[PDB]
């Protein structure tokens, strides 16, 4: 319906255009329009860049992403992993896969106590091998049995991220709605 917003022309020079590109089929994939729903188009490229940010850390073939691909695909993924190895299929899809602990990953980005979504993801996911991580916008993390997967520079470069992410928004007066959307 709109033309064009102020917070989509900020995704689009905040993001790299892969990101932006694979947000837009993730969204119409699911009947969702970037140039509407804005908030949650800069929060599908946070939560893209966040998990390629993750699967580059580590060694070169630690991990599968599962995120960015289209819906289809992934589960197709998803099943090949789970007979190749003999992991549980998770309910929901998830986000990564380990090679190196046998586990997949779900990677959360939220705007509020991490305790708080931490709790939503758990509950929703009840599969006990799907390992949860979930990153705020002020540096905060939490992940389960206290593994957090990468070193710690990986995490930092991260953590780092999304604060600079939120300084844009809330210097182009952004943020609050972007806080209040979640
Ligand atoms: C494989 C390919 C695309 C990959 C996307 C992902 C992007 C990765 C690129 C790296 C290198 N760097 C670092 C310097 C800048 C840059 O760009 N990073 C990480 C940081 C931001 C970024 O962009 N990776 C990882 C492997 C190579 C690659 O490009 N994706 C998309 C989802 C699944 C997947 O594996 N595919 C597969 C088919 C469709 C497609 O596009
Ligand atoms: C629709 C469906 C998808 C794929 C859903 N699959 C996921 O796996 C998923 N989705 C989300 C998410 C869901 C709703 C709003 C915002 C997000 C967030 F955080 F990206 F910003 N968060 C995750 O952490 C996550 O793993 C993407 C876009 N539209
Ligand atoms: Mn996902
Ligand atoms: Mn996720």
């Amino acid at each position: 319906v709109p033309r064009g917003s102020h917070m989509e022309d900020f995704v689009r020079q905040c993001f790299n255009p892969m990101i932006v590109e694979l947000a837009e089929k993730a969204m119409k994939e699911y009947g969702e329009d970037p140039k509407i729903e804005t908030n949650k188009f800069a929060a599908t490229c946070t939560h893209l860049e966040v998990c390629f940010m993750y699967s580059d850390g580590g060694s070169k073939h630690r991990f599968e992403i599962i995120e960015g691909r289209d819906r289809i695909m992934a589960w197709t993924v998803v099943n090949s992993i789970c007979n190749t190895t003999g992991v549980e299929k998770p309910k929901f899809l998830p986000d990564l896969y380990d090679y190196k602990e046998n586990r997949f990953i779900e990677i959360g980005v939220t705007r509020r106590e991490v305790h708080i979504y931490y709790l939503e993801k758990a509950n929703k996911i009840k599969s006990e091998k799907t390992h949860i991580h979930i990153f705020s916008f002020t540096g905060e993390e939490m992940a389960t049995k206290a593994d957090y997967t990468l070193d710690e520079e990986s995490r930092a470069r991260i953590k780092t991220r999304l604060f600079t992410i939120r300084q844009e928004m809330a210097s182009r007066s952004l943020w609050d709605s972007f806080r209040q959307s979640e």
